[PDB]
């Protein structure tokens, strides 16, 4: 009945949100209505500020804060897109970013959160490392932690989509959402379901690694991973704790692909609908190929959540080549 | 405005309206959103449509399709025949295939493998020959006396130009309030459709044309008067490689476009490396023409504080070429 996240904290963030970040495309699909025999429609959330929907739940974070907060300075860890969300952010806003990233994280991600205003500090040739840093520097200077999900407003930002997709096209039957940690379905799911619970919420994780999945299905929090995936921004092992409290409520299921169903997503997108994916971006897209969802789909309306586009056109090459 | 588009020129409203119907639930209406990277650089409300992501790859499946559609059957049954490199070639190729229709396509030989490997898949037969468009029309003429098959026209005829102002009435559904279109000219068979939808409706919308400072004939008819021929040399922008427009659209063109700006291969290039880097989304040169435009800060006293649409008219452009071509 309680859940740590309701329609007014999106509705809130819709607000923060008004004239500073924007609505973006969702059309209609050729290729894929035509392979699911349904109405496929795609939210470009990869053309998004920073090539991904992070901004969103970092922007409402960082100016829900207070002045007294923001003084403060602000600090986070990521070898990719939140890192770069945070720091259009604290340019927007005028905030002290600092963001922690290991000792190889893509020079093309490096220099992309630089340019953005936020400083960037390499360290440790692992995760945890960053995570170690962090810890010291909140400790030390006294900044406050952005969390790349698990938050209420974080979550809030992340569910202004929900509202687009009912703006935009409220006869709609399903929606495919990737999931890392948990923050975009979350936030999602508590907009569609708020508005109208008939429309159908579907998550997606790769068999690599799925945490979240592992947790909804096990029906407490759990992790799950063996390896990486080619969806690296969903590459998440153990999900949030405000968020599984959310998904095993609102979320109607959790499905898994592969990798090579990853892949062949990939080269569909960019290749059939001229837009650049990254991995993760492509998830939800290759739920609907797999064809474990057909009966959800087939002859009715469904919106795919295209995350983000953070990828080199060379992996891109490499990977739809 | 519609009256006299109606009484005075060779395409009309009323070819638009029938044309809507012909393509209706068989071509969709692609994408048109607001663009963060073009609204920050232009200081105004930039939307992008997305011919790109339309079938085939680009919008010419509309005038294709509603030029093949308003055939009688017997006329179908005479078969059909097309030369193009490219985007053409698909269009005519894939209407073919929707409609039951036999058809020829004459391409170079020596167009990207990809563009007639995707001609191929469809449906028609396509007919390699010779290095250049002069020798692919040469080989239609008599495909045409032989065979007997009816051409189908890229630009230059009144159901194509028809097919493609589908696009102006999309336009209006989703944004009421558009102040501009910015839309790239080859032949000038796209512009022209659009022109006529736009104006027809709600005339104060100004309509620009942009083409390659490396070839534009269009522009110099336009600003001499005169059907005029002009090439310097190629483009990226190759979808606009036309160095002399036709007639129906030059006449069109003339009445109801507001200008047409010229564009150099940097300016293309840049506009490239934007729509791909930052709005991910892949277009070819020519899809990227009116975006060029924009950055260029030549329509920068029609775009600050209004709400301007720029036509991404194509995405076949080999991956390969926009890794070169881009970062
Ligand atoms: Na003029």
């Amino acid at each position: 009945y309680d859940l740590p996240v309701a329609i007014e904290d999106i509705l809130e963030a819709k607000k923060r949100l008004a004239g500073k970040i924007y609505k973006t495309g969702m059309p209609r699909s050729n290729y894929f209505s035509e392979r699911c025999k349904g109405e496929i429609f795609l939210k470009f959330e990869n053309m998004q500020r920073t090539g991904s929907f992070k901004i969103r739940g970092a922007f409402n974070k960082l100016s829900s804060l207070t002045e007294a907060e923001k003084r403060k300075g602000v600090v986070a860890c990521s070898a990719g897109n939140h890192a770069q969300g945070v720091s259009l952010s604290c340019a927007m806003l005028g905030i002290d970013g600092k963001v922690v990233m290991p000792k190889g994280a893509p020079k093309s991600k490096v220099a992309a959160t630089c340019d953005y205003s936020a400083e960037v500090v390499l360290h440790g040739d692992n995760f945890n490392d960053t995570i170690a840093k962090v810890s010291e520097i909140v400790e030390t200077e006294g900044r406050i932690f952005i969390p790349p999900y698990d938050d209420p407003k974080v979550i809030a930002g992340q569910g202004t989509i929900g509202l687009e997709i009912m703006e935009d096209l409220y006869d709609v039957d399903n929606v495919i959402v990737p999931i890392g940690g948990g923050g975009l379905i979350a936030g999602i799911a508590i907009a569609i379901k708020s508005i109208n619970p008939t429309i159908k919420v579907i998550g997606v994780q790769a068999e690599n690694v799925h945490g979240m999945a592992a947790s909804y299905y096990t029906g407490e929090i759990t992790t799950h991973r063996t390896t990486g995936t080619l969806a690296d921004g969903c590459d998440v092992s153990r999900p949030g704790n405000l968020t599984y409290e959310i998904v095993r409520e609102l979320v109607d299921d959790i499905v898994l692909v592969s990798e090579d169903e990853i892949r062949n997503s990939m080269i569909a997108l960019i290749q059939r609908n001229k837009v650049i994916t990254e991995g993760a971006g492509a998830l939800a897209c290759a739920a609907l190929l797999s064809g474990k969802l057909d009966s959800h789909i087939q002859n009715r309306k469904t919106v795919s959540i295209i995350s983000g586009g953070n990828i080199d056109l060379s992996r891109v090459s490499q990977i739809t080549g």
